[PDB]
């Protein structure tokens, strides 16, 4: 059932914006270990002395990495002088950010219709604003309203590249790099309070909910179910401790869990994030066991080919199945220092009429298949 | 002229130590941009509740990268019961350090006979403490006093691996690479006036002097001359703007300017690390125009081939020259964001008796060089 009850026009989901202490390093990491193009910069090279920002591109999706400068580069500034390219940025909110929750994600941007009538409306639903309206070059609006911890919802919308005062990269700067990833399937909060979390952004955004270890979740869901914002929980009491207890404790609190990339081809993106992993890249979750693809027959039998379910073997892929469709999925290990954000990989098959949005769902079944099968490999 | 004026018995460089906000990250980029590989790690896997830290090594040279955790994960500990592994750091320290300079060197380490002695001598002639020696797992001692700015000189010394605490990596996680990279030939700091800064270093610890654009600059040198520290200050009045000034305002203030790592094969490290320029590693100072190297014959046409000395005009290498051996050497584009911290590789030939330090000198020839073939290449 979908109401399609969204409060203003939604279109897709834009970029997501990592807050870092040093976004060089970050952007080069990630874009060795994902297969992501350099594709924009706004810094000191282009009159930015607020702060640093990089553009990872791969397909429609859209990595951005920024960093603060010295203050004092832009200490004689005020917010109509500024030379920031992104107004909402604020160096004392960018080094709390950080100094609080690690490198972690600051803003799910979506594009909308307007900006500012996004704004307006969510706010006069309870978002708590945190950054207005601002037309940039007359041409993009930007605004930002909270949707939990620190990490904000950010809509932008255009009248007619990347943002005003960005500059297209070097192309000896942007080796073309690509392992099949295309674009964001969707972006996972975790929360104390499941409730009252769900409450809150439903109700500012007229997102609908898309339909024992650890958690509770709920998925909200824009109109035609394209942005799709999953919360967690923790359950508590359990023997093992939740992993959304831990996230907590490690990231002072609320805030973004995990993001998942949509593959065009999910074993050639994990046959070349694989290869990259102990040479500066990502590391991958513990493969499950053989006995959970020993299982898959029974459960897939007839979407995969038997060539292709060992093909999932190699390569360590869940997968998992709705009424409607199939999920080949994979996780990475926890992508800084701390034990908080991870990238999930993700290919869904069946729901094609154009492939409709949360094809096979997120996954759930295979927190009691794996560990089913980790227990039926003890043999 | 050398009087062998060490007021305590020094080896060699040690380790060098970075401050990050996230230490993961900065480590991997590093790892394949230099071709180091990860060998040590103590972290929350290996029971520090306070930072992150991993080591990076390619022969001799050890790189370690260190971030702090949230402190609540250790609000319980003091330091008789602490969890760290590098028992001098501090969480707001760090912090401070990474928001006030961006990524950076916080230590230059060097190995003593006795870091006790090392450090009661040095602050007995004027160096100001910064960690006092603590005996680690009474197997090595770890001492600091103040260098430049906020960098410390690190004293460690062994009574008979890397660090107690410290865990060794697993295999699967240690990817062999090599670029040929071998040890840290000198580091060097950039001070606002160069006379304090070098009487106040030689005055701790005896090292004594080793023998227009931008700057004026010394070398101070262990007893063997295997310790070599350079200092520069900005030359202010000039047409174009010293690039140690502006170091210093980028910076906020004096720290390290670059490293200079010895390789066993400049022509091998520089084909590989141009190679990951555009896919992760780091990028190289726009070359020297074909002049300079069409006057590279004149100057060296006897300790290098023509077949070589094209080979460095491939790669962009530049060659200078002293009484008593060559330098052939390369500075990467800075390391991170900001405009301060960058690397050089390097490479000597001559002084054979063993090489004696600082054969051919640190180049400074190449300015006035560099810029009257960029003149010449005008033509
Ligand atoms: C993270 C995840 C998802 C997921 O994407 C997700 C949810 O957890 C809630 C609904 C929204 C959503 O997108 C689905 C299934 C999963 N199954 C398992 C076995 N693990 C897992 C647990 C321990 C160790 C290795 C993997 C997961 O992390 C996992
Ligand atoms: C950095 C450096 C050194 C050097 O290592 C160094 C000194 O500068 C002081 C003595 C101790 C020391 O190790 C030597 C020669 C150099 N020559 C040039 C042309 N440039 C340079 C300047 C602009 C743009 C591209 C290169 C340098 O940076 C440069
Ligand atoms: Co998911
Ligand atoms: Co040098």
């Amino acid at each position: 059932k979908n109401p399609k009850s969204d409060k203003f026009k939604v279109k897709r989901f834009h970029h997501i914006e990592f807050w870092c202490g040093d976004a060089t390093n970050v952007a080069r990491r990630f874009s060795w270990g994902l297969g992501m193009r350099f594709s924009a910069k706004s810094d000191l090279s282009t009159g930015n002395m607020v702060h640093a920002s990089y553009l990872l591109t791969s397909g429609d999706l859209r990595f951005l990495f920024t960093a603060p400068y010295s203050p004092s580069l832009s200490a004689g500034e005020i917010k109509p002088t500024t030379t920031a390219s992104i107004p909402s940025f604020d160096h004392g909110s960018c080094r709390s950010f950080f100094s609080s929750h690690g490198l972690g994600v600051r803003a799910v941007a979506i594009e909308v219709e307007d900006a500012e009538s996004a704004f307006s409306i969510s706010v006069a639903n309870g978002a708590i604003p945190s950054s207005p309206p601002i037309v940039l070059n007359e041409a993009v609006t930007i605004a930002e309203v909270k949707l939990y911890g620190d990490v904000v919802l950010r809509y932008v919308s255009y009248k007619a590249e990347f943002l005003p005062g960005f500059e297209r990269v070097e192309d000896a700067s942007s080796f073309p790099l690509d392992y099949g990833i295309r674009r964001l399937d969707h972006a996972v909060g975790n929360v104390p309070e499941l409730g009252p979390a769900l409450t809150y952004v439903a109700g500012f955004t007229g997102f609908h909910q898309f339909a024992e270890s650890g958690l509770n979740s709920a998925v909200l869901a824009s109109n035609d179910e394209m942005v799709l914002l999953p919360i967690n929980e923790p359950v508590h009491g359990t023997k093992r401790k939740s992993q959304i207890q831990t996230y907590l404790e490690h990231n002072e609190g609320a805030g973004l869990q995990h993001l998942a990339l949509m593959s065009e081809d999910i074993f050639r993106t994990l046959r070349e994030m694989r290869k990259r992993s102990s040479i500066g890249g990502f590391d991958f979750m513990p493969s499950p066991p053989p006995t959970y693809y020993q299982n898959l027959k029974k459960r897939v039998g007839d979407v995969l080919s038997d060539d292709q379910i060992k093909e999932c073997e190699e390569l360590g892929i869940l997968v998992d199945r709705d009424d409607q469709g199939t999920l080949l999925q994979i996780f990475t290990k926890p992508l800084g220092d701390r034990p908080t954000i991870f990238i999930e990989i993700i290919q869904r098959v069946g729901c094609m009429m154009y492939q409709s949005g949360g094809c096979g769902g997120f996954g759930k079944g295979n927190f009691s298949e794996l560990f089913k099968s980790i227990e039926e490999y003890e043999k």
